[PDB]
């Protein structure tokens, strides 16, 4: 949640706004310009990806401190939980603060420095070491049983997407990207659209 | 990598520090009060948890900037890859450069929240444990692409242990046998040895 107390101090200079329970604070494919200041409630932020699905973001709270001042490749859809009030701050508010008081400019940034740690370590925290080794196993498994001898290699005549990859390991879409890569790049095996062809099925069954 | 330029504008009021390759740039439980601007070079980050356990964190590169200048939780563990250049600025330092240029206040900004924005999309795209949700996924997966649309029904003739099963959803083989087990008496789908029947696939793919 990530208060930030000191700021209730200033929102007389803000502009108010408040939303019912239900209503829509960000929108989707929106350009958003000022922090927010949740003076009191509760809201969820959900992302919207580039292929139209949602999944929850964080949710923000009384005193927490939300929003692109600018563009964040990142398609956010806030919503109220409760009633709450916020507290708008522009960037051109914003330097009007730091000047009466210059410690802001300072809590602003603990704010956002603890944000940045806290997500780091919690996807550092992920474990991609076993859904790593799911992934091989997955192709292994395939490939002696689907695979087809063309002269030195074998060939699999199989869709499979990444997504379908990840959503059968269990396994990050980054560790997928990665771990096909350096398959490739070692010589053990390359994915096509249509097909996949290995390239060393002695070496792929050995890292699992 | 997050640059910040803008910085090296104003190295010349940080003190600088220059680092060999292989050099330790912070030790681990090293106390931190000094946002690090790296001029050139490579930086390497691990982070180390409660249980002593190290793993990557992120790679800092030229224009990054680096550093705490608070207490953020995460012991923190820096080395040098090449030999690297940074400059070193204090919260002291910093209200300074904020005088002599108010722009620079908002760079800081717009930096840290695009990291923000990044670790956090990466902490949505992850996907829940499933384990069921896997399982069938795959089944899917292979039967749309590998059936034969035998009058009814559709065959997939492929091994297909319930070891390989557990092995790539990393799923137990209870979980496993216990799904199985269910999708045959609710008659969407029996797993044979050379064999599995797919009596509705139009069930299966709505289970995921």
């Amino acid at each position: 949640f990530f208060p930030i107390e000191k700021l209730r101090n200033y929102t007389d200079m803000g502009i108010i706004r408040e939303f019912a329970k239900g209503s829509a604070i960000i929108m989707p494919g929106e350009d958003t310009t000022s922090m927010i200041f949740l003076m009191d409630g509760k809201i969820k932020l959900d992302i919207i990806f580039e292929d139209g699905s949602e999944k929850l973001l964080y949710y923000a709270g009384s005193n927490s401190l939300i929003g692109r001042l600018y563009p964040t490749g990142n398609n956010i859809y806030a919503t109220a939980m409760e009633q709450t009030r916020t507290c708008w701050f522009s960037e051109e508010c914003l330097r009007v603060i730091f000047r009466t008081d210059e410690d802001m400019i300072f809590e602003i940034f603990k704010n956002y420095l603890t944000k940045v740690a806290y997500y780091a370590r919690q996807v550092a925290e992920i474990n991609t070491y076993n859904p790593t080794i799911r992934i091989l196993r997955l192709f292994y498994e395939l490939c002696s049983s689907q695979g087809k001898r063309v002269g030195d290699t074998y060939e699999i005549t199989m869709p499979l997407s990444q997504k379908s990859i990840g959503e059968i390991t269990g396994a990050h879409h980054v560790t997928v990207s990665k771990v096909l890569a350096c398959l490739k790049k070692e010589n053990i095996l390359d994915k096509k659209k249509n097909k996949f062809i290995v390239y060393n099925l002695e070496e792929l069954k050995h890292l699992s």
